[PDB]
């Protein structure tokens, strides 16, 4: 099945992947693209999995995979199978074309004889070759002391086939306890929360930051978060860091160090990301042990012929310094770049690339830039508002609160690295007419 030789391998069928093949295809017509996937599904995107498909009007979309975004029905799959060629045929088909290798894993990189090894121990060289292996989800300690059968009752939530069993799940069980505050924590929580109302269920979120996104949005907005997950029928337990989890009375029983204790049937842990970069032992590539992940230049590149984008990309910024991201629209960004960087564009980062979250249709965020609640932080509100966060008095975040249609603005603030003396003046520029930390 398996080719060879490639000119263009791309490893792993993520989001980065697939935006590098399409920038490939466009920057080089005729071009032939491999990607080697471990997952057995096309490439798809991830946001929907915990927002969109969870709020369809379709019961069949747990099995359509299809969602309404302004309302437009679309499927997860960035491309039908239709878009891709096989990759037996992709060497001979006539101007070329995409094609996923499902199922395969590369387990060797050959930096030197520009060549990968697969699972079955099959052998492909390239000319380029884009690291796009995304990362794999953390767990507690906790959960690992716990045994099997807590194991079993616990979730990572990332793919599709976790969706799915939630899914199933959040209609078989009375008490869902999600462990974890950050963004797909709580997009989870509200998403529960919604399914649980109808059904007369519970759903539970604990994590030890004092509110909502703790580690992002600055207290007085995290607090005003948490409340609004609270309103979505969910438990919210801040405050609250686990210290082991057991099976009592056949349910699970999570204890906390301040002497409270959960008793939920089923748990997901959203607790973070780990790069996946097993591939830089084999390949003597250089790991970040700052942000962690491969160490990549301002063009994305690692080796000659090697470039890295998507979460498992660390990159040198010119601007804001170096960094390594974890948002769909970076690894769409960085995926194109290095796309075009691996036909001979040799471009840095430069266009940033924006993140968002909705926590419902009611409430939605979006960032740009560096984004972090231990950065000083200037908020101008007027339900709705713009967070600056800075450094030396240079504005190097933005979080749009409830402000849609604005991120050129943000991203242009950000690119002409100026200093502000009323922010208050710059907050007009996103239709604001007071909270600092
Ligand atoms: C549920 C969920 C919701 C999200 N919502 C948002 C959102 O609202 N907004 C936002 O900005 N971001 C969101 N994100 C983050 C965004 O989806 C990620 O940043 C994006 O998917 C990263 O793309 P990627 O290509 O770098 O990695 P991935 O999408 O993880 O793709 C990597 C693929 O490569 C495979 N792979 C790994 N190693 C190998 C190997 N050795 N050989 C072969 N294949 C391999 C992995 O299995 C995976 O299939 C969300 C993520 C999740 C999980
Ligand atoms: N709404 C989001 C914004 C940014 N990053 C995210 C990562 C995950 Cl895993 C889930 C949701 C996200």
């Amino acid at each position: 099945k398996a080719p060879s030789h490639v000119p263009f391998l791309l490893i792993g069928g993520g989001t980065a992947a697939f935006a590098a093949a399409r920038s490939i295809r466009a920057r080089d017509p005729g071009a032939r693209v491999l990607i080697v996937s471990e997952d057995p599904e096309l490439p798809y995107m991830r946001p929907p999995l915990s927002k969109e498909l969870w709020f369809s009007d379709d019961p069949n979309v747990t099995k359509t995979l299809r969602f309404k975004q302004n309302g437009k029905e679309r499927s997860i799959y960035f491309q039908p199978p239709s878009f891709y060629v096989s990759a037996q045929d992709l060497p001979h088909i006539e101007n070329g074309g995409v094609a996923v290798l499902t199922g395969k894993k590369v387990v060797q990189l050959d930096v030197r004889d520009n060549m990968v090894k697969l699972n079955d121990g099959s052998q492909i060289t390239y000319e380029k070759c884009l690291i796009a292996t995304g990362g794999t989800p953390r767990s507690l300690s906790a959960i690992d002391r716990a045994g099997a059968e807590v194991k079993s009752r616990t979730t990572l939530f990332r793919k599709i086939g976790d969706f799915r069993s939630l899914e199933k799940i959040s209609r078989e069980v009375k008490s869902i306890t999600i462990i974890g505050g950050g963004f797909l924590g709580s997009e989870l929580a509200c998403a529960l929360g919604r399914k649980a109302r109808a059904l007369g269920t519970e759903v539970i979120q604990l994590f030890p930051e004092k509110g909502n996104m703790g580690k992002i949005l600055p207290e007085y907005l995290s607090n005003w978060t948490m409340e609004k997950v609270r309103r979505e029928g969910v438990k919210v337990m801040p405050n609250a860091i686990v210290q082991s989890v057991g099976v009592s009375s056949g349910k699970l029983l999570i204890k906390l160090k301040d002497g409270r204790k959960v008793e939920t049937d089923h748990i997901v842990a959203a607790v973070g990301l780990e790069p996946n970069v097993e591939l830089a032992k084999t390949g003597g590539l250089e790991i970040d042990s700052d942000f962690g992940g491969f160490r990549v230049n301002a063009e994305l590149q690692a080796r000659s012929n090697i470039w890295v984008a998507g979460d498992a990309a660390c990159f040198y910024d010119i601007k804001l310094g170096r960094r390594r991201v974890e948002h769909h629209d970076h690894a769409v960004v960085s995926g194109r770049l290095a796309g075009e960087n691996m036909t001979g564009a040799a471009k840095p980062y430069w266009h940033q690339s924006m993140f968002w979250s909705d926590l419902g249709p009611d409430v939605g965020y979006e960032a740009i830039g560096l984004v972090d609640s231990s950065l000083p932080t200037v908020g101008v509100f007027a339900g709705k508002g713009v967070i600056f966060y800075l450094r030396d008095k240079v504005v190097v975040g933005i979080v749009l609160w409830n402000i849609f249609n604005r991120m050129p603005i943000a991203r242009k603030i950000i690119k002409d690295g100026e200093q502000h003396e009323d922010l208050n003046e710059v907050a007009k520029l996103f239709n604001i007419h007071v909270l600092f930390q």
